[PDB]
């Protein structure tokens, strides 16, 4: 990974662009979006559970990135994510606060041959590290609904805004 040293020694080599070489951008945000095993073109998000539901249950005024989508979201979307092409759910309750637990459908994970060496989910809220999880499971254990471990998503950015 990039350092002043790694940069300045790799400069004598030829590449004198510093960090420009190390920061990997995604021009289109909807671009490398994961399609599910099942055919629901959208709404594959709310599948197993959707307690404390919110297809518009996020305070759009509080949420920021710097009319209806698929699930009927009057709430704006970050990094140019097309709401007509991407579904969205929430946990923020205006009235009484209740224990919300969401579980998705199985998503089609391709064969290792991509420019982007990581998997990402554009999220918002004043949640902690332990909340959001990706449960990696074998296709045979996916039908039996028994996950073979779980990796926790690491957040970078400003709470409760979009990151």
């Amino acid at each position: 990974a990039w350092s002043v040293g790694r940069s300045n020694l790799n400069a004598l080599t030829g590449k004198t662009c510093g960090l420009a070489n190390d920061v990997l951008v995604e021009q289109n945000a909807n671009a490398g979006m994961l399609t599910p095993i099942g055919e629901p073109a959208g709404q594959a998000l709310g599948a197993v559970t959707s307690l404390g539901f919110g297809p518009n249950g996020i305070p759009s005024d509080v949420s920021a990135d710097p009319a209806a989508g698929i699930n009927g979201s009057r709430a704006r979307l970050p990094y140019g994510l097309n709401p007509a092409t991407t579904p969205v759910l929430g946990s923020w309750r205006s009235g009484t606060q209740q224990p919300a637990v969401l579980r998705s459908a199985w998503y089609r994970l391709p064969d290792r041959d991509q420019a982007g060496p990581l998997l990402v989910v554009s999220a918002a809220g004043r949640f902690d590290q332990g909340e959001v999880e990706v449960q990696w499971a074998t296709d045979e254990q996916a039908a039996a609904n028994e996950p073979g471990g779980s990796i926790t998503f690491g957040d970078v950015g400003a709470a409760p805004a979009w990151r």
